[PDB]
DNA sequence: AAAAAAAAAAAAAAAAAAAAAAATTTTTTTTTTTTTTTTTTTTTTTT
């Protein structure tokens, strides 16, 4: 309910969700050399719950 | 001195050579980017 009720809200387990992380992870693309930041629950639910 | 004939001048039309003009997208390559994979190496877990 809290996840559905908060303006910004994400519900996740301790070990993250199915193909989603609990916290952000930064990687470097070998080809484009960009910094790809996979957003976990903590970063995705920024300013919310 | 004038008229008739001859010849020349001017002008216009036609032809030949030579310089000018017009027309003129498709096919193949290949580089970069992205993904895939094989091995090495590093980290984590277990005893």
């Amino acid at each position: 309910f809290v996840e559905k009720c908060s303006p910004i809200g994400v519900y996740t387990s301790g070990k993250g969700s199915s193909a989603a992380g609990l916290t952000a992870s930064v990687m470097r693309d070998p080809s484009s050399r960009n910094f790809i930041m996979e957003g976990g629950a903590m970063v995705l639910a920024d300013g919310g719950v």
